[PDB]
């Protein structure tokens, strides 16, 4: 059995329910070629200059990812294309809503580059969210999925050249005994296709064969506002996040956020009033 297939525009509300129930779907045409270009090219030389994810230099080195890996987040500030267009995809919307709505807001969790280096390994099979929120393993078995992820192929994803393993209905798993290699199937895409998981999806970035194909995704972590990012925005220009909507100011937690709960009283508030009523934070002010 494949990874279900779904058109972004025709199977809208059937994504998030494919999602659901077998634990990865894509989406084809998620982003559009030409947003794919723009975002490739403003992202293209700070990728360049990104060094390896444990490099001495950092403060929080990422000790998993491997040595030929460049990931950079916080695109927000480096990236026209993805504060904009990305940041308000109504795709993405509908997915995210669909799924979240048991919880109440959800927010972005991280939006990050990945380029992998020709010959890159596969990654180990994993779920997400293990070496920042340790909270999620102790939710019960059935819990709705709390984050999912999107990984946007800014290029193509073939067999050859590493294509992302999945195990369909893995979400659900308890024991893990049947975990290998064996249980996978192939996300191929191509760029702007985006597959979907969730945080108890088992899954990995493929081996590249070719040793010569340089793949890169855009990875987004969509997550209840509930849980903390793994990257902060806190030190984006404030000129920048008075450019966005107010939808994707909330995105990265500049307002306040609301939970689901019926007499709900807010997350991030300043005795009574929002983040965004209290800084007087204007929006979609051009540059
Ligand atoms: C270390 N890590 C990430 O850096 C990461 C990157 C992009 C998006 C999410 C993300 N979150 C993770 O939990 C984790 O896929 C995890 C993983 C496990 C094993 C091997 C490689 C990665
Ligand atoms: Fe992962």
């Amino acid at each position: 059995s494949q990874i279900p297939r779904l058109s972004a525009i025709n199977d809208l509300h059937k994504i998030w329910p494919t999602v659901e129930e077998h634990g990865a779907a894509i989406i084809e045409s998620f982003l559009s070629l030409d947003i794919v270009r723009r975002l490739n090219e403003e992202v293209d030389p700070f990728v360049k200059i990104e060094p390896i994810p444990a490099a001495k230099t950092k403060d929080h080195p990422n000790h998993v990812l491997s040595t030929t890996t460049r990931l950079v987040n916080v695109l927000a500030p480096i990236s026209k294309a993805y504060r904009e267009d990305v940041l308000n995809s109504k795709v993405l919307h509908r997915i995210c809503s669909d799924a979240f709505h048991v919880y109440g807001d959800y927010w972005v969790l991280m939006g990050a580059v990945m380029e992998l280096a020709p010959s890159n390994p596969a990654q180990p099979l994993h779920r997400d969210m293990r070496f920042s929120h340790p909270i999620v393993e102790y939710l019960k078995p059935d819990a709705p999925a709390t984050s999912i992820n999107f990984l946007v192929a800014l290029s193509p994803f073939t067999a050859e050249n590493g294509a992302t393993h999945v195990i369909l209905g893995s979400h659900k798993w308890q024991n893990l005994s049947n975990v290998s290699m064996d249980a996978t199937v192939r996300a191929l895409m191509n760029p702007g296709d985006a597959l979907l998981i969730t945080d108890s999806t088992i899954h990995c970035g493929g081996a590249e064969t070719t040793g010569t194909e340089t793949r890169r995704l855009l990875t987004i972590t969509m997550g209840i506002s509930q849980l903390t990012p793994l990257e902060s925005n806190l030190a984006v220009p404030r000129p920048v996040i008075e450019s966005l909507t107010p939808l994707a100011q909330r995105l990265l937690g500049w307002a306040s956020q609301r939970s689901a709960a019926p007499r709900d009283i807010g997350l991030l508030t300043i005795r009574g009033n929002s983040i965004e009523k209290t800084m007087n934070l204007k929006a979609e002010q051009p540059l």
